[PDB]
């Protein structure tokens, strides 16, 4: 076998669940899962470099590293100093209500009601502006926000899709349900260094046959539950 070994450097970021965190001596998420079936397909070797979002893109201009699977989402300005593949996950803000809140459905059911956000979220604007409420609980951390839904002092929380999801499978156990569908969308793609092309239209391919093989469902029960 020799040292044919691919130099491959993917880069991830030191916490940021559910897609990169340390769990049992070992980091885990949807991110990482990914990038080991891709791999599979590939056929090649990794070597994952974690490291804080503010250096993820400096790096990869310099191509310290040859590839980086955080939660980067797509967008045009970043396009000028790096290139994204394809999205892997649909992001957004969803809505948590209690299951047995058969009353609520989206965003507009929502019209003078208690909503619960966090600090620093864009869930606030949305509703600042796209929703009318009796009152917004902006809270610094969403884990007392959950509190506030499950004691009925609020009426539905707003958050990332992937949190809420995560969080009604870990420690949901009922009580706890998803409405409507995502608002304000966006992408999450792997982001390859300017140099770096076939690799990319490569990894592209790739993505786009794990979800035509659709394995990506059983990953996205593992960790978002089912769609
Ligand atoms: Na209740």
């Amino acid at each position: 076998s020799n040292a044919a070994d691919k130099k491959l450097v993917v880069a991830t970021d030191t916490a940021f669940v559910p897609f990169e965190f340390k769990q049992g001596d070992i980091y885990v998420g949807f991110d990482v899962d990914l990038w080991a079936a891709i791999a599979k397909e590939l056929k090649l070797d990794y070597e994952l470099k974690p490291m804080d979002f503010s250096g993820i893109i400096p790096a990869l201009q310099t191509k310290n590293v040859d590839l980086a699977l955080a939660g980067i989402t797509i967008c045009d300005e970043r396009k000028k100093a790096i290139d994204f593949s394809d999205g892997y996950y649909k992001s957004g803000l969803l809505v948590m209500v209690k299951a047995n809140n058969n009353d609520v459905k989206s965003v507009k059911d929502l019209d003078g009601k208690v909503v619960a956000v966090k600090s620093g979220t864009g869930s606030v604007d949305y509703a600042k502006a796209n929703i009318k409420t009796k009152d917004l609980r902006q809270f610094p951390n969403i884990d007392n926000a959950y509190m506030e839904l499950g004691t009925n002092r609020a009426d539905a929380v707003l958050h990332d899709t992937p949190n809420i999801l995560y969080f009604i499978k870990t420690a949901g156990n009922g009580q706890f349900k998803a409405v409507g569908d995502s608002l304000e969308a966006q992408q999450y793609g792997i982001a390859f260094p300017k140099g770096s092309d076939e690799l990319r239209d490569k990894v592209n391919g790739a993505l786009k046959t794990l979800r035509e093989n659709g394995t990506y469902n059983e990953i996205y029960k593992k960790w978002f539950g089912t769609e």
